[PDB]
């Protein structure tokens, strides 16, 4: 077992029953002119974590852990895009509309792709999800149970939306989750750090958090 | 059709396709000596909202809307309690241990019941759930789809745990959700306030929020 100094108390895992889950590291969130921009955000904060996420991905690959990537995305015919989601916020350019990187939040479009610095490789799971939570309308739980995974390392964007939603879903399903604090980011400084504090409050109610350097020290 | 002044913009619903969801208003969270106390919390902040939650339940009953109550609970043999949840925080008294109101977070025990002042009546749906989210390992989505429910009014405790987890799950499943801000509470006032702000940020990314007075104004 590997023991990591973590908040609120040490986190122990075995690499062979652990998966790294990298959430939504897509141009649609990190680059100007995609879905994140369409919602009225300044997307600039997210790019800062890309080298840290790359270092985490290399750590997981070198340890022989399962790597899972998620993409928030819709079928090109939008048959998995609820009308509520399409209308929310009355956006000028919405899901499926053509922006500078193609149709916003649609599978197969350039703007929907994972950044090349963090791209999946053969042997990794890639989950397209129509909501913020990685477990809703996906086979992620079944895929992790088939591989006897018990522990999840969690990274990606945004901290208070897809990352926290996915970690809360995983906690309910019995996974032991460690969020890598400097491998996550938000459009809002108002939301990033306090989301991490909520997740680990009350003796770890949703799970654990630590910086990448503490994980690197364990492996 | 009813139109409510809300954040970030007005919320419209029809009573026939709307449900009120009251989350985890249980002695285990609101009274001293249950699960909330066992996790090291001062549980006193939650009692302040009980009259507001009771007024919201009366409003939904008078409108003839479906009412859903959730209870965070486990089977007496703890077969639906993941080992992770049993071990987390290494509490001195954990899930299934005997506190002053019986076995902590277990179905059928006095401390696991909904407060009598917020109890269900005949014709309301009562969902026992083993997690913080109301949709995980429950039939809630199927029960709402059978009744053609599209809109949810949301209340209960705690704001940053079961309330936000259930509202995020509902949003992913295509529901339009309005959280009644003064009918929710947390052990941590900062986590209450910030959770409400993040749910409605970015043009309503998870849903809407408004105080009970604005909802009362829309049905008057
Ligand atoms: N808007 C925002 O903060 N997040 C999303 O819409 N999705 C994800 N991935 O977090
Ligand atoms: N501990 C805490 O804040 N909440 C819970 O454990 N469950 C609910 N219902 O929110």
């Amino acid at each position: 077992m590997i023991r990591i100094d973590a908040t609120p108390y040490p986190y122990q895992f075995h690499p062979r029953s652990t998966a790294l889950v990298v959430i939504d590291m897509q141009r649609d969130f990190i680059e100007e002119g995609g879905f994140g921009s369409a919602l009225g955000n300044d997307v600039r904060p997210l790019a800062a974590i890309v080298p840290t996420v790359a270092a985490l991905l290399q750590l997981a690959r070198e340890a022989g852990m399962l790597v899972v990537h998620t993409r928030e995305s819709h079928l090109p015919d939008l048959s998995d895009c609820p009308r509520s989601k399409r209308l929310r916020g009355n956006p000028t350019l919405g899901i499926g509309d053509v922006g500078p990187m193609g149709r916003i939040l649609v599978q197969g479009e350039p703007g929907n792709q994972i950044l090349p610095q963090l791209a999946p490789v053969e042997g990794e799971l890639v989950i397209d999800k129509p909501g913020k939570g990685a477990f809703y309308a996906t086979d992620l739980h079944a895929q992790l149970q088939e591989r006897r995974i018990t522990h999840l390392l969690v990274a990606g964007v945004t901290t208070e939306v897809s990352v926290q939603t996915s970690m809360r879903e995983a906690n309910d399903r019995g996974y032991e989750c460690l969020v890598i604090e400097d491998a996550c980011a938000s459009y809002f400084p108002d939301f990033h750090r306090i989301t991490l504090e909520m997740l680990t409050a009350q003796g770890g109610i949703v799970g654990w958090r630590t910086p990448l350097a503490q994980l690197q020290a364990g492996v």
